[PDB]
């Protein structure tokens, strides 16, 4: 299959740009990603910061997850991220994105030995 942490790694991490080309940057990724492949992934962010920088946020803010689970932490600086969502248009296999640049807290769930990031909750 996939491991939690490679999974986390192919839909999240984008180490390559610093922030979104242009507002077709989420309908280029959310597709070389393959989060389109059978349907259109409705959401998704994308984390513009080197892959230790993410996963050092495993050891930063210790909060509560939006579904009450209690290994969430918050990154201690603001991070470049790309919010992705489907527009009104969007229809599989025809999907269709939002791009939406900013710099933010990332909020990511972080399970394993190494203790990783496995699931992006929320920016703030
Ligand atoms: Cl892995
Ligand atoms: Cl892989
Ligand atoms: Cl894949
Ligand atoms: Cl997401
Ligand atoms: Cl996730």
């Amino acid at each position: 299959k996939e491991t939690a942490a490679a999974k986390f790694e192919r839909q999240h991490m984008d180490s390559s740009t610093s922030a979104a080309s242009s507002s077709n940057y989420c309908n280029q990724m959310m597709k070389s990603r393959n989060l389109t492949k059978d349907r259109c992934k409705p959401v998704n962010t994308f984390v513009h910061e080197s892959l230790a920088d993410v996963q050092a946020v495993c050891s930063q803010k210790n909060v509560a997850c939006k579904n009450g689970q209690t290994n969430c932490y918050q990154s201690y600086s603001t991070m470049s991220i790309t919010d992705c969502r489907e527009t009104g248009s969007s229809k599989y296999p025809n999907c269709a994105y939002k791009t939406t640049q900013a710099n933010k807290h990332a909020i990511v769930a972080c399970e394993g030995n190494p203790y990783v990031p496995v699931h992006f909750d929320a920016s703030v």
